[PDB]
Parts: structure tokens; sequence; C-alpha cells
């Protein structure tokens, strides 16, 4: 599996707006909500689950990463696994979305797998 | 078991006014204070515990999600259990409440489960 | 054993004025000096080391902690026990202190036992 | 091995100028482009993986550090062993090159190993 | 052993002006080199190696600790142990000392073995 396989989805020119730390079934999660940089679109859901699914390995390495683009406010691009979380409550509140990858955007392209 | 449980509860659009670290019975904790943004209500105080509860294995996430909300000082929708902590006198210091989850908030809804 | 036993000492509106870290019989440590934050009184020197005293597990969260509270400059309440470690040069240099909890003293009184 | 190996490449006052994170056949991985602080020459691509490659003990500093270059946008030195990843799809869009360095520079040099 | 020993050295009242990262015979590593803060005398280099040393138990400490310090420019107190490493070509590009401490330094004094 890799971030960047062609099965997996993306989102261009994003600003993550929100962030959220929780547990379920003994797994601690977080969750982040992205929006297109100039206002357009649909805002992104995605969450990782520190035991769970095959993105489970990148668990810190994706909140430390998404921690920091949160903190600093720029531009990015976000790469999701869809229709992967399936405790309904829990998909309600964010989405089915695992987060597998976050890449830097400069005003023309985005440093990651497209 | 998870955060957004319905016997959970939870505080919209408090603020992290203090922080607290030690050690109980061998185990690092941590417990933070939350009043509402507008100064209305009364202060809300959680505590999580290292190697106590359900919610240990998050506990290094929260430590580290409260020590970032409570630099900014931004609004965040707080999630504990109650009657959680039980040695008195740490009741009475801080509270029985266990620190589940945490969540920025916009301007108009939290995003986490409610 | 906890922070807040009667048989720990603690002082509060205090500022970490000074942060040391190194190395001894093993065992990474660090120490903090405190002063009033009116500028009165004596200051206080506390120490933790990795893997002594029955404080270990607490090692990593008070370093965390005591380097936020450090870069922040902002009042304290420094909460340790006394007479705890006995190497003598050690001692001379910093202190018998051992740090056992650190507590925001902003709004109110400490957010700690008192 | 050494990162100042002189089988290893390096490129002298670079920023950091993009991040990225992901993972790949079960490790987390990074990779960083670099650009001349003077503007001068072609960007550099390198990626550190997790569990990946004899350079993979030093994953979490090398991330943390460049993290840290990263926001600072100061001018670095980056070390790299070419040719190390194989996964086509991965190289084509990233590179070869595994980081096995990253160096502060001064007006006059940078502090770390050259040739 | 002790960062304190006689048989250590320091330097008093210098910035920490350079950082370094790398590996070495499967260790990660870091050195750093310090100037006097007022830019008089020579530099001082020394390296920390995580597997390698009686020091290395402090290396991610120091790590974390080098890098702080680096990044406030304050002035500190290095301690160092000469004569560490070995491999001539790590040597003449760095140098054979091992880092064994990190004091902060205020006007007057430094808060650390002298």
């Amino acid at each position: 599996e890799w971030t960047g396989d062609n099965t997996n989805a993306y989102y261009s020119d994003e600003v993550i707006s929100e962030l959220h730390v929780g547990q379920i079934d003994t797994s601690p999660y977080f969750c982040i909500k992205t929006v297109k940089a100039n206002g357009s679109g649909t805002p992104v859901v995605a969450c990782a689950v520190s035991k769970q699914s095959i993105w489970a390995p990148s668990f810190k390495e994706l909140l430390d990463q998404a921690r920091y683009f949160y903190s600093t406010g720029q531009s990015v691009r976000i790469h999701v696994q869809k229709n992967i979380w399936t405790y309904p409550l829990f998909v309600n509140t964010f989405s089915a979305n695992a987060l597998v990858g976050l890449s830097s955007c400069s005003a023309t392209q985005c440093f990651g797998p497209k």
C-alpha cells in the first residue's frame, strides 16, 4: 500500500481548519477537517485511529504532521482512503475517511502524489 | 467505549485556563481547568491518569493536545466521563472527571461528538 | 504516593528562571531554579532524575512541563519532595529536592494541591 | 556507514521548501524538497522511510530536524545517499535519494561533513 | 559518572550557533557548535551518539535540550567529555567531544556544575 495509490483520493490547496483528539475501542484517534484555501468547495473530514486499519503504523507521524500544518495554516494536499471507519456514530460525527497523507502546496503544485 | 458515547458529558466553547502535571500511585497524570469563553457558568476540571481507567491509552495524545490548546487559548469542546477518579483528596483538589477528548471549535459548531 | 501529599512542600507564584539538563549514574536528569515573580524570597531548586526515586515514572512529563513553563515564564506553583537526591556534589550544585509537580498560577490561586 | 561517507552526495546552502508525510509498505515516511537559498540550480528531493534502508535508525531524528529547518527556512546542507528507494511510482513522484543528514549553514560554511 | 565530574570540561556564556543531525554505525547522532555570546574565543564542538559511550542514556534529552537552546539563542554553559569519539573522519569533521550537559546562564552565573 502507498499514500499515492490511485485508489486513494486527494484534495489540493486545502487548509486544516479543525482538529479533534479522542479514544475509541482502546485506541487513541484524531480527526481533522480541511477546507479549500480559497473558500470554495466542500470540507474534507478524515481520521486516523492508532490500532486500526493498514494505516495504523503512521498514526503518530500523521498526528504530528497534522498538528504541524494545523498550526501553520499553510495550504496542503490531503490524501485519504474512503470508506474505512465503520462505527456508525463515529462516521456520522466525522467520516469514514482514513487520513493517509499530507503534502505541502505552493502556488502552482503540491509536493506529493497526484 | 468512545469519546462520543452519550454517557459522557461535554462542554463547548471553553478555554483552557489552568494546567497541572504530577504523579499519583506510580502514574503520571495531568489536570486542566477550563472556563466558558464568555466568562459565564462554572469552571470545568478534568484529569487524565497515565496508568488508570479505560482512557489510559490516550494519555499522551490528550496531554499533548491539552498543551496545544492551552498555549493558543482557543475555544474548545472538552469531553469528560464523570465519577471516575476515586482518591478523595485528589477529587477534592481537582475532580472525578476523566478527560476523554478535546475538540477545536469554529464560530458556530465544535468539531466533535455532541 | 501523590504530588499533593502533605509531606511534600510547594511554593506558589514562582517563575522558572533556570534550566539544566545532564546525566548522573546512568540517568538523564534535569534541574530547575525558580524565583518569586515579585523578586522577593529565596530561590527554589529542584531536580528530576530518570529511573531514580519513586517519582521516576513522571520524569518525561515533568521535563516537558518544566520546559513549557520555562519558555512562557508564567507564574507557577512548584511541588517538591525534600531530601531525595543524596549524591553530595550534585546536592551542593543543585539541591536534594525531587521535583514532583508543576501547576499554573494564572486566574485564581494556583491550580494544584494546596 | 556514516552520513559523511564520500559515497554520499550533499548540497550546501539549500532551503527546505516542501514537506510531505505519508506511508508506504507498512512504513511511515517523509520527503522534502530543497532549493538553493540564492535561487540558483535545480531542486533536491530526498526521503526517509521508517524501518527501511540502513538509515532506518535515524528516521525520527531526521523527521524532527527536517520539520525544524523547514519551519525556520534557514540555509542547510542536505546529505543524501542516491539510488536507495526502488519503488518506481514513489521514485517518480519523489526520488530514490535517502535522506541521511541535515546541517545548518553559516555565511561561509555548513556544519557537517564535506569531501 | 556525572555531567559535573571535574574530569569533564565546560564553557560558560556560550550560544549554540550550529546544529547537525546524522547517523554513524547504525546510531543516530547529533552535533552542536557553540561560541561565546560575545563572539570572542574559539568554537566548542560536541556530539552525542545514541548507542555509544557512557552518555548514551541522555541522547534524547540532550538532543531536545540542544534544539531548545538553539532555537532561543540564549546564553548557556556547555559541558563535554573530551577524547570520546574515535572514528577519525568524524573527529576531523566535528570533534572527539561528547556532549554531557547544557545549563542556562544568567548575566552573572550559569545554572550548573562549575
